[PDB]
């Protein structure tokens, strides 16, 4: 579980650069915008490419419980395959892309200024991380 602390918060024109790669025999991983360090936090976000059941799950989690999922237009991930997402947080939401072409707007159940965490985790091959 690949961790990028952000104490005090992000704003938008935030945008989190993921580079890496899916395993050849990867289920699922995802990607989650968290609201403190402690067990159990709130997501803001939650992005999670399903390999295993070929979609890609968009969430947010309140007091333990996950909300309403949005799904994106199929699965721009591969086994075996490298992929760049960038998610963008904006006033309204955040916009996934996926590499050459934009895949999902998700927006704000939560406040944008709750964000206190990146967390990567599930079966993927982290090659770097940039929060610009």
């Amino acid at each position: 579980p690949h961790k990028s602390s952000l104490p005090e918060g992000i704003r938008p024109g935030t945008v989190l650069r993921i580079r890496g790669l899916v395993p050849p025999n990867a289920s699922r991983f995802h990607v989650n915008l968290l609201c403190g360090e402690e067990q159990g936090s709130d997501a803001a976000l939650h992005f999670n490419p399903r390999l295993d059941t070929s979609e890609v799950v968009f969430n947010s989690k309140e007091q333990g419980s996950w909300g309403r999922e949005e799904r994106g237009p199929g699965v721009p991930f591969q086994r075996g395959q490298p992929f760049e997402v960038l998610i963008i947080a904006s006033d309204d939401g955040f916009k996934a892309v996926v590499g050459d072409a934009q895949y999902h707007h998700f927006r704000h159940r939560l406040p944008l200024a709750r964000v206190r965490l990146v967390e990567v985790g599930g079966d993927v091959q982290l090659d770097s991380v940039r929060i610009f």
